[PDB]
């Protein structure tokens, strides 16, 4: 029993960050094989950042220019190439703990877990969900970037998040490991501003299931709504319209507790109109969107790597 | 910026856990040097846990009898010794990924990582507080025992709990790494509670140094309080007493910020009396005791391991 935000062990991601340092400027890059990945802004000093050039500033750079540092070793960059607002640095070694592992683009509402590193050592791990409007929430300091996001089927690491930059209301922006960004964010110091965020319905739901098999059963009511009905007051309260695959999605979790997908929706439907009158669920006294329904079930069922 | 609950990174605590069984009992191990540590309720059948006798019960247990796997390779058990409520299982191989390492017991208010595993593998990781009744707030299912609690200082892993247990109402209990419970719990299955919990009042104003940090600033006000008014506002909600030794140690975040610890005590009392006024801090509409002054320098500073 119990009820955690949990990141995946980190240990496989750890043993491919390095240092990436191109004249004084320095942040963090993803060795796997023998390529390392960082954000292309490593090149740019204080003043290009405002309205960068990004393949100018390339062409002014050549391998020597590029500082890889794995441990207490350097690593030999013989080639370089931009692909989107990625850097691939080609270096002279293939990482020997590469593990198994894909570059994947994630949907909006779909969990990674964050590991934050500095001069290419780990500080933390924390996880994240895609918001709609395509930020994290994130924390991330000054050489934060280069910082990967990522998933763990048994095995095989899906990489899918590398951290570029900060928006204005605190909330973090980057790109998939092709330098494809999330959301219409550019790599460029300029005023931008993210969407209004909604809140991601299905991963409500998914965590009153986790609360339900957790004991937590105050909001349960004997009540009944259809999709439509559920949607029309949800969008009031800035909720993503649920869809048939969303429920189809819950349905696993759904068949364990016995409880339909629209007799939760009820329940759901009742803490926006009412609110929860000073009760918590599980130690929480919002309702929490982090959580997919993957994440409630990996979690209550123990499923290890 | 951006403040996220952060585990340490995993990777040196995940080459450590093994798989314990012994008859049909199978949990987890710590395999450090050629000593393996697993709670002695290994031994146990499902009928011993309600009344057991571990003193006569390991007598009638033998080396033979405790199967340790690494990976997929079974370790040879060539003694073995009880301490307290954890088993030393001596083994004839040291573990060639033992990094340095040592092992304390921390106080109720301290926080670590929990490597939460089954069968001997890693499954999640997360950041837990020794809570002032000495439970602490996991999420663990039958097969977690055996996980540790751990905190990192550069290159040192400070082993400082094995869990064994989950109390009433979900919320769980284990020893540190020489076999001795936190708090007055035992290693039986018989009626246990865990006392009445207080508010972590030295964490809240951590939590609060840190929300001024990321620009959440509307709880500040002019007003000042002594320290006898602070604690005699904050038993009527709860909280632990704050004393001089809370006040030293949140200066190195009173300093930072210019903001005088009894200061910011008038903000925590007039947020108990009168609550948030529809307001979240650091995006919880809860004040939060789950991060020491520690976590919030060591996240605030970016440091790494
Ligand atoms: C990479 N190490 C940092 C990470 C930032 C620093 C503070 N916290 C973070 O997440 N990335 C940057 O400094 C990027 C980088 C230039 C400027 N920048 C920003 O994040 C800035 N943000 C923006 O200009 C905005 F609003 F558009 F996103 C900053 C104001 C410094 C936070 C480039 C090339 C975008
Ligand atoms: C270790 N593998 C498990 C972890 C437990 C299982 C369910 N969730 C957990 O955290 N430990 C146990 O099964 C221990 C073990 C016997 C009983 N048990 C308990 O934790 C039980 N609790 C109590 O006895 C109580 F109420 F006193 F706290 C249980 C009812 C199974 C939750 C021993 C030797 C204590």
């Amino acid at each position: 029993s119990g009820f955690r935000k949990m990141a995946f062990p980190s240990g496989k991601v750890e043993g491919c960050m390095v240092q990436v340092t191109c004249g004084t400027t320095t942040l963090n890059g993803l060795w796997l094989d023998d390529v390392v990945y960082c954000p292309r802004h490593v090149i740019c000093t204080s003043e290009d950042m405002l309205n960068p050039n990004y393949e100018d500033l390339l062409i002014r750079k050549s391998n020597h220019n590029f500082l890889v540092q794995a441990g207490n070793v350097q690593l030999r960059v013989i080639g370089h190439s931009m692909q989107n607002c990625v850097l691939k640095l080609r270096v002279d070694t293939a990482n020997p703990k590469t593990p198994k592992y894909k570059f994947v683009r994630i949907q909006p509402g779909q969990t990674f877990s964050v590991l934050a590193c500095y001069n290419g050592s780990p500080s933390g791990v924390y996880q994240c969900a895609m918001r709609p409007n395509f930020t994290i929430k994130g924390s991330f300091l000054n050489g934060s970037c280069g910082s990967v996001g990522f998933n763990i089927d048994y095995d095989c690491v899906s990489f899918c998040y590398m951290h570029h930059m900060e928006l204005p209301t605190g909330v973090h922006a980057g790109t998939d490991l092709e330098g494809n960004f999330y959301g219409p964010f550019v790599d460029r110091q300029t005023a931008q501003a993210a969407g209004t965020d909604t809140t991601i319905t299905v991963n409500v739901l998914a965590w009153l299931y986790a609360a339900v098999i957790n004991g937590d059963r105050w909001f349960l009511n004997r009540f009944t709504t259809t999709l439509n009905d559920f949607n029309l007051v949800a969008m009031k309260y800035n909720y993503e319209p649920l869809t048939q695959d969303h429920v189809d999605i819950l349905g696993p979790l759904s068949a364990q507790t016995g409880i339909a997908v629209l007799d939760m929706c009820a329940s759901l439907k009742e803490l926006l109109q009412n609110g929860m009158n000073g009760r918590t669920i599980l130690g929480s006294a919002l309702l929490e969107d982090e959580f997919t329904p993957f994440d409630v079930v990996r979690q209550c069922s123990g499923v290890t790597f």
